């Protein structure tokens, strides 16, 4: 029994982590195999910022302008690249404890772990949610760029997520492990916010899946509802749009419940017009949209 | 800026997580140096010394990943079974055993057939219950503080009461509250919410950019403690109010003023307004975590 918000541990990721530094600029970078990877900003000053060239700043490094340590050790830098917002360091020694790895893309309203580290020393662990306006909702503080999302499933580390920049709401955003950002956002002090976010329906009908497994049903109601009546009503509360796709993802925590999907809608309907009176839903007085229907049945019991 | 419950590293502690089977029961052991710790239950009104002399070395079946270590002693401390083994944890880590006390936080590696499934950051209630996530077959998972490299063990999981809370021992098998080890009525006490912590937390919002609970007024220690006790939240004492000196310090604001606006948002609610994107006062973050995450400690 019980329902947190439980990240992956961290072991696996906490064996790569490096720091980096080019110049004055001191950030964290991840060590798989021979290639160390960070935020292309590293080779910036805060000036450059405004409107960098990173292929200009770049052409004018060697490879023993970078500086990279992991633990004690200095790693000898042999050649860099860059792809898209990251940087590519090729050094002469492989991790041996590089874990088994993909570099998977994530869509909004899925979720990972973050190991949140400074001058490539980890300092803490956490789970979150790709937003819908691609922002991540983290703790970051300066030097934190470079840390890294992700979850793992069996022995194999998936990264989705490196850490690149604060926005001016205290939100956060960065790119996949491949340098493609998330979101209209660029590695550049720019007049860019993001945009007006959205509660992540899937995960909030997710997580009620849970209240109800763990022995709560209280919200619950007599109705159904289409699920465009549902999505005219959601859209009332800046909720996501419910598709069919995720109807189906729902399925499963139906048959185990016994509660149908479009008649979970209807008690979440009822809950954004009621509020919770008094009452909590698993220790919480707001609708949580952080947990997937994935998270559900990876940490709830599969009896109830 | 952002402000998350956030977990210490577990990567240590994995590199010590072993399964430990005896009969038809399997749980979770810690493995340091030549040591596997678990709890007694392991074995099973249970008279635990007449259940382990009937039991001898190879009864017990220790698993560290895919080798079997091979046990060659076993004793009991307390509520803690310590099985001697052939081999030493060259990933043991720097530790102690150390016993906290309620309201203290610490990290748990949740774990099932020794094998880590997750990690989540808790408190120990002034009720010495846990609000864990826990199933059938995490028994023996443990929690832990770190300090630069030393793991501090501090929890080890035993049980789970008929509230859905857990109930565990330290490392030594003392267990944190009036708890015993074997099928009976056992009930968490009624729970207080720590004050200390929720300052704490207030303080960490006005760091994060959030003043709207200030206000120009102050109060006495003994006026804000007779509040306190009418809306179930522990006394303030004076310690607590020295603990929280440099995060008075660092936002400027006294610790009776902060007392102050907490008075207010108890006798008087949030007013459809957050805290940290929260509509309840959080009690799980001490002093400490607050300055940890407001600052950036690494381990
Ligand atoms: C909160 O201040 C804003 C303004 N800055 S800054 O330090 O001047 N800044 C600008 C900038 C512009 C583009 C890119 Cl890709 C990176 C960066 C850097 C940045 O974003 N670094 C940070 C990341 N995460 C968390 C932080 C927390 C605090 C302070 C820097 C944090 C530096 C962040
Ligand atoms: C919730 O059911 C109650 C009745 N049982 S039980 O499974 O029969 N039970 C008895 C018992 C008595 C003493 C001690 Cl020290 C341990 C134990 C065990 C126990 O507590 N193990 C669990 C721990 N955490 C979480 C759990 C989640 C589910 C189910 C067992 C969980 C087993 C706990
Ligand atoms: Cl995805």
């Amino acid at each position: 029994s019980g329902f947190r918000k439980m990240a992956f541990p961290s072991g696996k990721v906490e064996g790569c982590m490096v720091q980096v530094t080019c110049g004055t600029t001191t950030l964290n970078g991840l060590w798989l195999d021979d290639v160390v990877y960070c935020p292309r900003h590293v080779i910036c000053t805060s000036e450059d910022m405004l409107n960098p060239n990173y292929e200009d700043l770049l052409i004018r490094k060697s490879n023993h302008n970078f500086l990279v340590q992991a633990g004690n050790v200095q790693l000898r830098v042999i050649g860099h690249s860059m792809q898209n917002c990251v940087l590519k360091l090729k050094v002469d020694t492989a991790n041996p404890k590089t874990p088994k790895y993909k570099f998977v893309r994530i869509q909004p309203g899925q979720t990972f772990s973050v190991l949140a580290c400074y001058n490539g020393s980890p300092s803490g662990v956490y789970q979150c949610a790709m937003r819908p306006n691609f922002t991540i909702k983290g703790s970051f503080l300066n030097g934190s760029c470079g840390s890294v999302g992700f979850n793992i499933d069996y022995d194999c580390v998936s990264f989705c997520y490196m850490h690149h920049m604060e926005l001016p709401t205290g939100v956060h955003a960065g790119t996949d492990l491949e340098g493609n950002f998330y979101g209209p956002f660029v590695d550049r002090q720019t007049a860019q916010a993001a945009g007006t976010d959205t509660t992540i329906t899937v995960n909030v009908l997710a997580w009620l899946y849970a209240a109800v497994i763990n022995g709560d049903r209280w919200f619950l109601n007599r109705f159904t509802t289409t699920l465009n009546d549902f999505n005219l009503v959601a859209m009332k509360y800046n909720y996501e749009p419910l598709t069919q796709d995720h109807v189906d993802i729902l399925g499963p925590l139906s048959a185990q419940t016994g509660i149908a999907v479009l008649d979970m809608c209807a008690s979440l309907k009822e809950l954004l017009q009621n509020g919770m009176n008094g009452r909590t839903i698993l220790g919480s007085a707001l609708l949580e949209d952080e947990f997937t229907p994935f998270d559900v049945v990876r940490q709830c019991s599969g009896v109830t």
